[PDB]
């Protein structure tokens, strides 16, 4: 139940540029760059269920840690990639040449995801049950 729990994005850094890069249409990056999205992950032993809400954009995802999964990305696409554990406390993959590393660090996870030399980091904090 390591990760379990709800968090909300309390800053981010290079929203804009990583969206663009990776093909997010330009109106969803202008009315998405300052929304404070929520992060709804539910663990379950190596099981994994997370949903990201971001103003009406709703992503729903779930892995097993080790094995193939398919992730819904933040264009819709979905891709085929093994999410591993490093320590109880962080879950690391890469997709579409993107690194994603996600790491709790008591309530508060943080995110970085690199493309190249873009490094996209978010970090969100524990909001209630
Ligand atoms: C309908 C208007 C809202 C615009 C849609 C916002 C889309 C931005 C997506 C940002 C989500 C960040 C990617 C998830 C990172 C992660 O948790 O691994
Ligand atoms: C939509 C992007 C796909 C995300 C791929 C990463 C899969 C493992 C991480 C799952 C937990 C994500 C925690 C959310 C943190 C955040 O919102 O910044
Ligand atoms: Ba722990
Ligand atoms: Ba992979």
């Amino acid at each position: 139940s390591s990760f379990s729990g709800k968090y909300q994005l309390q800053s981010q850094e290079n929203f804009e540029a990583f969206m663009k890069a990776i093909g997010l249409p330009e109106e969803l990056i202008q009315k998405g760059k300052d929304i404070k999205g929520v992060s709804e992950i539910v663990q379950n032993g190596k099981h994994f269920k997370f949903t990201i809400t971001a103003g009406s954009k709703v992503i729903q995802n779930e892995f097993t840690v080790g094995e193939e999964c398919e992730l819904e990305t933040m264009t819709g696409e979905k891709v085929k990639t093994v999410v591993q554990l490093e320590g109880d406390n962080k879950l690391v993959t890469t997709f579409k040449n993107i690194k994603s590393v996600t790491e709790l660090n008591g309530d508060i996870i943080t995110n970085t995801m690199t493309l190249g030399d873009i490094v996209f980091k978010r970090i969100s904090k524990r909001i209630g049950t």
